[PDB]
C-alpha cells in the first residue's frame, strides 16, 4: 500500500515482474531501489538472449571489446587502481568483537577486521542514498552448488553493473530456475554498487566505473547479508566468491557443522585403475589452477578436475568426508599460462571466456607475460594499459593479477562428478605455500592434531594477490587468512573436533613446496606436470605402502621411494635438506605469532604439538 507513487516501482521494471517474485525476496529489490534510486530494474533470467544483450551493450558503451579470433570471448579492461581485491577495506560486523577474531595478546590482529554496527551505519549512510541514479539496477538469483544439492545455498545480488551480471553467469548457477527453488525459503542478501551515479562527476579510466576512495566490502553474517560498494573487480564484485562462498560460508559451516574452505579438488586415477580425491589449500597465486588441471607427465596416470578455489565439505552417513565444487567456472590468473605450464586451461579458454586486463594482439588474440607462444610478423601488442607496448618497455602488456573467467564444463578433464551433489569423497589434503628456503618438497603430518598444526603453520612470501609489497614471509594458516569469517580459535577447535566424529574417516595431511630455490635463485624442482610425481607418493601412503621415512617436522619419502626418472639431475640433498638452524628461528616464528594472533582462544591441542615440535628439533 502507499499514499502516492513513490513506492511502488513496477513503472521501472524492464524485465521481469515484482508481482511474479516471492514476498522476501520482492522486499529486498524495492526497499534498496528505493534507497539507491535506479533508473530502471532488471530482473535476470539467465537466459542466452538476455546474455548476448548484455554483451552487445557492454560493446556499445566501450566497456568490452570483442576478441574476434577467438569464438565468443571478449577482453576489459579495469582502472588501474581497481585491479585486485582490496583486503585492508574488507570488514566484519558482529555485536561482540570476539565472535570475528582472537582477541590478540598486544599486536592487531592479522585474521579479520571487525566494525561495530554503530560505525557501519555511518559509513553505510554516506555511500548507497541515490549511488545507482541514472543507471539499471539488475536483480541476480544465484545458486552455490549443484541446484538440489543438500549443501547448496541461493543467494540475490542487486548491481549496477553489466559486467558483474555477465561474469556472475559465469561463475554461478544464475537464472529463473534459482527463484522457482528458491520459493519463500531463506536467501543471502548481496548488495553491490560501482559507486558511479549519473551525472557522473568525475571521467572514468578506461570506461571503468569505479569509486576506489570509498571502497568498502562489509559482511554482516548475522543478518545473512554482503554489502559492497566502490569496486566491480573479481573478489570485490561476485560477491558469491570470496564473500558468500568462504567468509559467510565459514560462519555458516561452524553453525551447521560442515566445512568451507579455500581448497582445489582433483581426482587422479593410477595405471591400476583405483581413483582418489585430493584437496589442496594453497595461499592466493601459489599453483592452486595449475595443480587442478595437471597434464601428468607419468604415463598411465589421469588427472581430473573438480574445482580449483572453493571446496565445502562434510561428512556423510557413512563417515566419509565429501566435497563439492560451488562454483560453475574458472576465474584463474592469466601471466604464467601457457602450452608448458597449463595446457588444458588453453584448450578452455579459446571460447566463452572473458578476459581482464590482459594485452590484445593486433589480429585479436590475448597475450600476457608466459605465454611462451611467438606471434606472427606484423602482430602488434595493446597492453591492459590501452597503449602500444613493445618487449622493450619496463612494464608488462598484461596485470599480474588479470584473469580469464571461463566456464567450468568447458574444460576437457571436468571431472564427471564435478555437478553431482552428493559430492566426492576426499581421501587426502594438501598444504602448501611458496618458500624459497628451508621446508623440504613433501612431507606428511604424523596425526590429525599435527596436520590441523600444519595448516595453522603455514607461511608464504608476499605475492601480488592482495595489496602487499616486498620478499616478506607472511603467515597464511590454511591459506584462509584473508577469508576468516568467525574466530580463527575456534576455527581450529572446530577443524580439531573432526577427530572426535563416530566412524569418521580422516583424511591424511601433507605439506608440499614447490619453490624451494637454491644458492642461485634457481627452482630446484621443475614442478607443473612434474608434480605428478609427488602426487604419486601420496597415492601410495593413502594406500599403506611403506615408503615413508620418520623426521623430526613428519613422514618423507624414502631413499629411492620417488619416481625421479627423466629428471636426472635433480638434486635430492638439497630438496629434502632439514637443517635444525632454519627450523629453531621457524618455531620461534610460529610461537611468537600463534601466541599473540589466538592467545586465550588457542586450544590446548595446537600448542601441545608446538611444543612436540620444538622437542624434536631440539634433540637433532
Ligand atoms: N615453480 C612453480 N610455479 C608454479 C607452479 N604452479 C603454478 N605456478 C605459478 O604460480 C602462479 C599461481 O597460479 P594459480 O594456480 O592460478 O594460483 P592460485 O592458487 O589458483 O591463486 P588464485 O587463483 O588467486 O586462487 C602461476 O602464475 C604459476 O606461474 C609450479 O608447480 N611450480
Ligand atoms: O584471491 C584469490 O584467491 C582469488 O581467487 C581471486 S579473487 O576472486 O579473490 O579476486
Ligand atoms: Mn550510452
Ligand atoms: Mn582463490
Ligand atoms: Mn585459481
Amino acid at each position: 500500500p502507499q499514499l502516492h507513487n513513490g513506492l511502488d516501482f513496477s513503472a521501472k521494471v524492464i524485465q521481469g515482474s515484482l508481482d511474479s517474485l516471492p514476498q522476501e525476496v520482492r522486499k529486498f529489490v524495492e526497499g534498496n531501489a528505493q534507497l539507491c534510486q535506479p533508473e530502471y530494474i532488471h530482473i535476470c533470467d539467465g537466459s542466452e538472449e538476455e546474455y548476448g544483450r548484455l554483451l552487445a551493450h557492454m560493446q556499445e558503451e566501450g566497456v568490452i571489446r570483442k576478441l574476434k579470433k577467438y569464438d565468443n570471448c571478449w577482453l576489459a579492461l579495469t582502472d588501474p587502481r581497481d585491479v585486485a581485491r582490496i583486503e585492508s577495506k574488507t570488514v566484519i560486523i558482529t555485536q561482540e568483537q570476539r565472535d570475528t577474531v582472537p582477541i590478540p595478546k598486544s599486536g592487531q590482529s592479522q585474521l579479520g577486521r571487525w566494525m561495530s554496527e554503530e560505525d557501519f551505519e555511518k559509513a553505510f549512510n554516506a555511500r548507497f542514498p541515490g549511488c545507482m541514479k541514472g543507471r539499471t539496477m539488475y536483480v541476480i538469483p544465484f545458486s552455490m552448488g549443484p541446484l538440489g544439492s543438500p549443501l547448496a545455498k541461493i543467494g540475490i545480488e542487486l548491481t549496477d553493473s553489466p559486467y558483474v551480471v555477465a561474469s556472475m553467469r559465469i561463475m554461478t548457477r544464475m537464472g529463473t530456475s534459482v527463484l522457482e527453488a528458491l520459493g519463500d525459503g531463506e536467501f543471502i542478501k548481496c548488495l553491490h554498487s560501482v559507486g558511479c551515479p549519473l551525472p557522473l562527476k568525475k571521467p572514468l579510466v578506461n570506461n571503468w566505473a569505479c569509486n576506489p576512495e570509498l571502497t568498502l566490502i562489509a559482511h554482516l553474517p548475522d543478518r545473512r547479508e554482503i554489502i559492497s560498494f566502490g569496486s566491480g573487480y573479481g573478489g570485490n564484485s561476485l560477491l558469491g566468491k570470496k564473500c558468500f562462498a568462504l567468509r559467510i560460508a565459514s560462519r555458516l559451516a561452524k553453525e551447521e557443522g560442515w566445512l568451507a574452505e579455500h581448497m582445489l579438488i582433483l581426482g587422479i586415477t593410477n595405471p591400476e585403475g583405483k581413483k582418489k580425491y585430493l584437496a589442496a589449500a594453497f595461499p592466493s597465486a601459489c599453483g592452486k589452477t595449475n595443480l587442478a588441471m595437471m597434464n601428468p607427465t607419468l604415463p598411465g596416470w589421469k588427472v581430473e578436475c573438480v574445482g580449483d578455489d572453493i571446496a565445502w565439505m562434510k561428512f556423510d552417513a557413512q563417515g566419509n568426508l565429501r566435497a563439492i565444487n560451488p562454483e560453475n567456472g574458472f576465474f584463474g590468473v592469466a601471466p604464467g599460462t601457457s602450452v608448458k605450464t597449463n595446457p588444458n586451461a588453453i584448450k578452455t579458454i579459446q571460447k566463452n571466456t572473458i578476459f581482464t586486463n590482459v594485452a590484445e594482439t593486433s589480429d585479436g588474440g590475448v597475450y600476457w607475460e608466459g605465454i611462451d607462444e611467438p606471434l606472427a610478423p606484423g602482430v602488434t601488442i595493446t597492453s591492459w594499459k590501452n597503449k602500444e607496448w613493445r618487449p622493450q618497455d619496463e612494464e608488462p602488456c598484461a596485470h599480474p593479477n588479470s584473469r580469464f573467467c571461463t566456464p567450468a564444463s568447458q574444460c576437457p578433464i571436468i571431472d564427471p562428478a564435478w555437478e553431482s551433489p552428493e559430492g566426492v569423497p576426499i581421501e587426502g589434503i594438501i598444504f602448501g605455500g611458496r618458500r624459497p628456503a628451508g621446508v623440504p618438497l613433501v612431507y606428511e603430518a604424523l596425526s590429525w592434531q599435527h596436520g590441523v598444526f600444519v595448516g595453522a603453520a603455514m607461511r608464504s612470501e608476499a605475492t601480488a594477490a592482495a595489496e602487499h609489497k616486498g620478499k616478506v614471509i607472511m603467515h597464511d594458516p590454511f591459506a584462509m587468512r584473508p577469508f576468516f569469517g568467525y574466530n580463527f580459535g575456534k576455527y581450529l577447535a572446530h577443524w580439531l573436533s573432526m577427530a572426535h566424529r563416530p566412524a569418521a574417516k580422516l583424511p591424511k595431511i601433507f605439506h608440499v613446496n614447490w619453490f624451494r630455490k637454491d644458492k642461485n635463485g634457481k627452482f630446484l624442482w621443475p614442478g607443473f606436470g612434474e608434480n605428478s610425481r609427488v602426487l604419486e607418493w601420496m597415492f601410495g601412503r593413502i594406500e599403506g605402502e611403506d615408503s615413508a621415512k620418520l623426521t623430526p617436522i613428519g613422514y618423507v619419502p624414502k631413499e629411492d621411494a620417488l619416481n625421479l626418472k627423466g629428471l636426472g639431475d635433480v638434486n635430492v640433498e638439497e630438496l629434502f635438506g632439514i637443517s635444525k638452524e632454519f627450523w629453531e628461528k621457524e618455531v620461534e616464528e610460529i610461537d611468537k605469532y600463534l601466541e599473540d594472533q589466538v592467545n586465550a582462544d588457542l586450544p590446548y591441542e595446537i600448542e601441545r604439538e608446538l611444543r612436540a615440535l620444538k622437542q624434536r628439533i631440539s634433540q637433532m
